[PDB]
């Protein structure tokens, strides 16, 4: 009878209560290290001048889009992980889906235009003309862009009362919508943007691999191409399994309810851990981001 016990004290108490605390110290650990690490990044541009690159410029961008997601939309996401309904109200049901879908439209263009910037500087030279003004103008028009092209999944947001319980899901009035819907959903936010991308660097690297700014060249790109290459492994679980979800009817099986909701919430925690990650990797990938994250902990 030991043994019997020791498993339902198992599956009953002790896996549940360890599930709920690696849940909430990784998504509180996330949390705190993607707000202090890109509020860093915005103040290591706007302390050392040198840093006031183009480069740099959309890295602040994609620290802003960030902070978005991680104090507005990480504490909501952590709830729906935890309970598997919705606490915050209609208004905010349709509001921060929106403004989350709005930080990865902005993280995804910002890396679009780094890309494009750094293969025109590089792979194509004297073409197009680029400076910080330029920069805060694509910077501006990013944000536009993002605001617009979310609206729709603004609008098919539904908080549904069926102890009664509210839920923020999209709704679809037919089964065509929501497949083409989330088809190009994954191709612009995810599969053709950083295929483009993959061959941007791909190029950069062929051309990189005078001489002290290829040695400075160098060190950028490989920062950059690790930036990317982490934005893909962060975004495909999520990606993946929306499409599987949207546009393959999968998941929609009981069977193992908490597989499916494991699966997803780690896919939403990845989203949250990039914006922890991207300051991490300015720290050990750029000495000059390195200098002034050792100067704000030397200082505070
Ligand atoms: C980066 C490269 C891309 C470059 C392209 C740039 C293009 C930039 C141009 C214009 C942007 C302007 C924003 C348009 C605003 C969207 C307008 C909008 O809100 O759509 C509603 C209807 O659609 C809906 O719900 C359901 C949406 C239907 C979607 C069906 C698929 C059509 C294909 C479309 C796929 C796009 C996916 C974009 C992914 C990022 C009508 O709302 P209504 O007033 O009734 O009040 C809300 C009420 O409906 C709440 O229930
Ligand atoms: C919406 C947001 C848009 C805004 C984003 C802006 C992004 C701006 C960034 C960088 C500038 C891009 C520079 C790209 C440089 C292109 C570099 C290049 O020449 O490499 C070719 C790869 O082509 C290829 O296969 C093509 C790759 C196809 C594989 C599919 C990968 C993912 C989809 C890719 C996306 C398609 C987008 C198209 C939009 C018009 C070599 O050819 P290859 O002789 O080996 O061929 C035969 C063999 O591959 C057949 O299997
Ligand atoms: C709990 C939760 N449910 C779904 C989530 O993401 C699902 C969505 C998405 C698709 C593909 C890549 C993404 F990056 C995000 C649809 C977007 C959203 O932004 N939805 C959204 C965001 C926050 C929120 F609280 C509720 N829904 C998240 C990230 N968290
Ligand atoms: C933070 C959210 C809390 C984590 C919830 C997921 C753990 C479910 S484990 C286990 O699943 C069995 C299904 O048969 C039930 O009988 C048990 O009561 C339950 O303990
Ligand atoms: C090519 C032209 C693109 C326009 C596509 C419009 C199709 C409407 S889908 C419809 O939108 C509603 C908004 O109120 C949601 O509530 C529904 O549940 C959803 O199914
Ligand atoms: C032909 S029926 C059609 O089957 C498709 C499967 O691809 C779906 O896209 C649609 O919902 C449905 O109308
Ligand atoms: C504009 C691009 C959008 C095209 C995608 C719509 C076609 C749906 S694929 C189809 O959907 C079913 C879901 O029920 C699955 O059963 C099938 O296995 C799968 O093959």
């Amino acid at each position: 009878s030991e043994d019997e016990f020791l498993r339902y004290l198992w599956r009953d108490y002790l896996y549940p209560k360890q599930y709920a605390w690696v849940l909430i110290a990784a998504y509180v650990a996330v949390f705190v290290v993607a707000l202090v690490g890109n509020t860093l990044v915005c103040l290591a541009v706007w302390r050392n001048h040198h840093m006031r690159t183009v480069t740099n410029y959309f890295l602040v961008n994609l620290s802003l889009a960030d902070v978005l997601a991680t104090a507005i939309c990480l504490p909501a996401s952590l709830l729906v992980d935890i309970t598997e309904s919705w606490l915050f109200g209609h208004a905010l049901c349709k509001v921060i889906p929106y403004l989350q879908a709005v930080s990865v439209s902005v993280a995804v263009l910002t890396l679009s235009f780094i890309a494009l910037d750094r293969w025109y500087a590089i792979c194509h030279p004297l073409l197009f003309k680029s400076t910080a003004r330029r920069a805060l103008g694509s910077i501006l028009g990013i944000w536009a862009v993002s605001l617009a092209i979310m609206v729709p999944q603004a609008a098919v947001m539904e908080c549904s009362s069926v102890r009664a319980f509210s839920v923020c899901d999209e709704r679809w009035a037919d089964d065509l919508a929501p497949k083409i819907y989330h088809s190009c959903f994954f191709i612009v936010t995810y599969l053709a943007p950083l295929g483009l991308m993959a061959m941007a660097y791909f190029q950069i690297f062929r051309k990189l691999w005078e001489v002290k700014q290829m040695r400075a060249r160098r060190k950028t790109a490989k920062m950059l191409m690790v930036v990317v290459l982490v934005f893909a492994l962060c975004y495909l679980p999520i990606s993946v399994l929306n499409v599987l979800k949207r546009v393959f009817g999968m998941f929609r099986q009981a069977s193992d309810r908490e597989a499916v909701y494991a699966a997803f919430t780690f896919s939403h925690w990845l989203v949250y851990a990039n914006s922890a990650a991207n300051p991490i990797i300015y720290n050990f990938l750029s000495g000059k981001f390195r200098e002034q994250f050792k100067a704000a902990f030397s200082w505070w």
